[PDB]
């Protein structure tokens, strides 16, 4: 679980998103695994505009921070869930580092801020959703 609370907005994991991100929905993309929904409260988070390639991301299964190397944003093939049929997931970066279903909505940083969230994972590799293209995030 996790979100990234930016301005008047909340960025969770579609396929995590309860009913009332449902009801007060932004934008939402299957294919990004990503939802955004509004909120009346300001957000604590400040949300990265660079190109870097290594950061640091909260792995819950462990309750620890590990620094990573990870892919720039594309479109990987995720295989089938119960939540999504056997697709390509794009805007996705791959890292090698321990990651478990139940570790998706950990937040993915570097010294510019917020780049995205864990969405996948398996095997010692860990995907994260990238945010930074999305840049009505910051008005
Ligand atoms: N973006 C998606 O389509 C997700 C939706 C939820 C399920 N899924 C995973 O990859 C879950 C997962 C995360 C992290 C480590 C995992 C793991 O699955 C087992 C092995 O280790 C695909
Ligand atoms: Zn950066």
């Amino acid at each position: 679980s996790g979100a990234i609370y930016v301005g008047n907005y909340r960025v969770v994991n579609r396929h995590l998103a309860t009913h009332n991100d449902w009801a007060n929905l932004v934008w939402e993309d299957s294919s990004r695994d990503l939802l955004v929904s509004s909120t009346t409260a300001q957000g604590c988070d400040t949300i990265a505009r660079c190109d870097c390639q290594t950061g640091v991301y909260y792995c819950s299964s462990r309750r620890k921070h590990y620094p990573v190397s990870f892919s720039k944003p594309s479109l990987i093939f995720v295989e089938a869930s119960e939540y999504y049929p056997a697709r390509y997931q794009s805007h996705l970066m791959l890292a090698v580092g321990h990651s478990e279903p139940g570790d998706c909505g950990g937040i993915l940083r570097c010294q510019h801020g917020v780049v995205g969230i864990v969405s996948t994972g398996g095997n010692g590799l860990v995907g994260f959703a990238d945010v930074r293209d999305l840049l009505w995030l910051d008005e």
